[PDB]
C-alpha cells in the first residue's frame, strides 16, 4: 500500500556472439529498451573482469547527503575515507539501522524503508557517498595500461565493455571530439552505502549512459522512457517549482528525490530493477532515472553517443536554447570536426553525420538570410573553436557558438547567436558584424566528402 514497486525493466542475457560488440548489441535492443528508458544486461558467465584493489591505499573525499523527498540537491560535477574505513562505516550503518547482519536484509524491505524515511519529515538521516573521475588516488576498476598486468587482466584491456574503452571506440561520436569534455567522456566512479542515492536526472546532451557494478550490494534503479521526459518534468514542476528557476551555470543544476508512485499516479510510465554485481545498466537518450544503493558497493559509469543519438543531440541543443541552459560542448563543432576527418570515419558513421550536416547547413542558410534582412552587412571569418567556451556563449540563451554569431563594436567581447540578434546592444544594425566559421561554399564540399566516404 505505502509503496507499489514499478514493473521490472527488460533484462538481457546476450550470448558470446551477441556480447562481443556492445554498439551492435545496443542498437539491437534499442526498440525494446527505449520504451522503458533503462535496461539491464547480464554478461555471459565466462565474462568476468578481475577486480583487484588495495582497500587501504585508495582514499577519496566523501560527499554528504540528506534524504528528503522534493528537497533540492546540487548535481555532482567537475576527512578522507580509505575504501576500508568507508566500508566499515557503511556496514556498521546498515547493520545498526536494521539490527541485522547486513546481508540478511531483503532488498524489497530496504526499498520500502527508503521511501518511508525520505518522505517522513521527522527522520533526519544523512549518508555519505563517493563520486569522482578516476585519479591517481582512486583509479578505474577496469584494467588499464600502465605496473605489470596478469594474463587475465590483459583479456579485458581491449574489451568493448571495458568502460574506459567505450568512449573512444570509434562508434561513439564523442571519441573524435578534441574540445575538453573530461567530465563527459571519462568514466565516473561511485562508492555507495545503504540509502545513498542519485536524484532524478537525464544525461548531458541526452547521451546514453552505461553503468557497471563491479562489486557489492545491489543498486536499485528507477527509469522513465525518453518519450515521457516532458510528462515527468511537468509532474515535478508542479510539486517542486524551486528546481526549475534559471541556473547561474552548469555547476548549479538542481535535482531531487521523488517517489515513483507519485509519477505513476500521474500516468508517467516508470520501471525498476536491482542491479547486482557484474551486471550492466544502460540508460537511453533523455530517459530520466534515479535510485539508491542497498549497501556498500562500487560502480563505474560513463556517457556515450551512438549514431542513433545524433538527431537527438541536435534537438537537445535546441531545447537547451529554449531553456537558456549552458551546453557542455558545441554540437556543430563536433559535426564539422568529423566532417574534416571524413576519410578515416566509419562508413555508417559518415552516412549519419552527413544527414545531420545537411540539416545544419539548411538551418544556417536560413538564419544568415534572416540576419542580413535585419541590417547586418559586415562580416568576418572567426575560428570559434579557439575561444574558451565562456567567451563564446550567447548573451541571451547561453548557447555555445560555432557556426556563427553577431558581434558589435559598441559591446566588445559580447556575442549572440543568430536567433537573438536584437539582444546584443542598442546600436543600429550596420555596427554589427556576422562572425562565421564557414562560408556556405566551404560547407557543401565538407558534406560531399562524407557522402563519398559513405558511398
Ligand atoms: O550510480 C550512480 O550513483 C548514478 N549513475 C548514473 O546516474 C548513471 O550511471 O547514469
Ligand atoms: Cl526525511
Ligand atoms: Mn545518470
Ligand atoms: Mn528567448
Ligand atoms: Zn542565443
Amino acid at each position: 500500500s505505502m509503496f507499489l514497486p514499478p514493473p521490472e525493466c527488460p533484462v538481457f542475457e546476450p550470448s558470446w556472439e551477441e556480447f562481443a560488440d556492445p554498439f551492435a548489441f545496443i542498437h539491437k535492443i534499442r526498440p525494446i529498451a527505449e520504451q522503458t528508458g533503462i535496461c539491464k544486461v547480464r554478461p555471459p558467465p565466462d565474462w568476468q573482469p578481475p577486480f583487484a584493489c588495495d582497500v587501504d591505499k585508495l582514499h577519496f573525499t566523501p560527499r554528504i547527503q540528506r534524504l528528503n523527498e522534493l528537497e533540492a540537491q546540487t548535481r555532482v560535477k567537475l576527512r578522507d575515507y580509505t575504501l576500508r574505513t568507508f566500508g566499515e562505516m557503511a556496514d556498521a550503518f546498515k547493520s545498526d539501522y536494521f539490527n541485522m547482519p547486513v546481508h540478511m536484509v531483503p532488498t524489497e524491505l530496504v526499498e520500502k524503508e527508503f521511501w518511508r524515511l525520505v518522505s517522513t519529515i521527522e527522520e533526519d538521516v544523512t549518508v555519505e557517498y563517493g563520486a569522482d573521475i578516476a585519479s591517481k588516488e582512486f583509479g578505474s576498476g577496469f584494467p588499464v595500461r600502465d605496473i605489470k598486468l596478469s594474463p587475465e587482466e590483459e583479456e579485458y584491456l581491449d574489451s568493448g565493455w571495458n568502460l574506459n574503452n567505450m568512449p573512444v571506440m570509434e562508434q561513439s561520436v564523442l571519441a573524435h571530439i578534441t574540445a575538453d569534455i573530461c567530465g563527459m567522456k571519462l568514466p565516473w566512479l561511485y562508492v555507495g552505502m545503504c540509502f545513498s542515492s542519485f536524484c532524478w536526472h537525464i544525461e548531458d546532451h541526452w547521451s546514453y549512459s552505461i553503468n557497471y557494478l563491479h562489486w557489492g550490494e545491489p543498486k536499485t534503479w528507477y527509469g522513465v522512457p525518453g518519450y515521457a521526459a516532458e510528462q515527468l518534468e511537468n509532474v515535478m514542476k508542479k510539486l517542486a517549482p524551486e528546481l526549475f528557476v534559471s541556473q547561474p551555470d552548469l555547476l548549479h543544476q538542481l535535482v531531487t528525490i521523488m517517489n515513483p508512485n507519485t509519477l505513476m499516479t500521474h500516468e508517467v510510465p516508470v520501471y525498476r530493477t536491482n542491479q547486482c554485481a557484474g551486471e550492466f545498466v544502460i540508460t537511453f537518450p533523455r530517459a530520466y532515472h534515479s535510485g539508491f544503493n542497498q549497501g556498500f558497493n562500487f560502480a563505474e559509469a560513463v556517457n556515450f553517443c551512438t549514431v542513433d543519438w545524433l538527431p537527438l543531440g541536435r534537438q537537445c541543443v535546441e531545447h537547451y536554447r529554449l531553456l537558456h541552459r549552458y551546453c557542455v560542448f558545441s554540437h556543430d563543432e563536433m559535426i564539422c570536426k568529423m566532417a574534416s576527418k571524413a576519410d578515416v570515419l566509419d562508413v555508417v558513421v559518415a552516412s549519419t553525420v552527413q544527414k545531420d550536416m545537411a540539416i545544419m547547413i539548411e538551418d544556417e542558410k536560413a538564419l544568415r538570410e534572416t540576419v542580413r534582412k535585419l541590417g547586418v552587412i559586415d562580416s568576418e571569418r572567426m575560428d570559434f573553436e579557439l575561444l574558451p567556451d565562456d567567451e563564446r556563449q550567447c548573451v541571451k540563451c547561453k548557447t555555445t557558438c560555432f557556426m556563427s554569431a553577431i558581434s558589435c563594436s559598441c559591446k566588445p567581447g559580447l556575442l549572440v547567436c543568430l536567433h537573438h540578434v536584437k539582444e546584443l546592444c542598442s546600436c543600429p544594425p550596420y555596427k554589427y558584424k556576422l562572425r562565421y566559421r564557414y562560408t556556405l561554399d566551404d560547407l557543401y564540399p565538407m558534406m560531399n566528402a562524407l557522402k563519398l566516404r559513405a558511398e
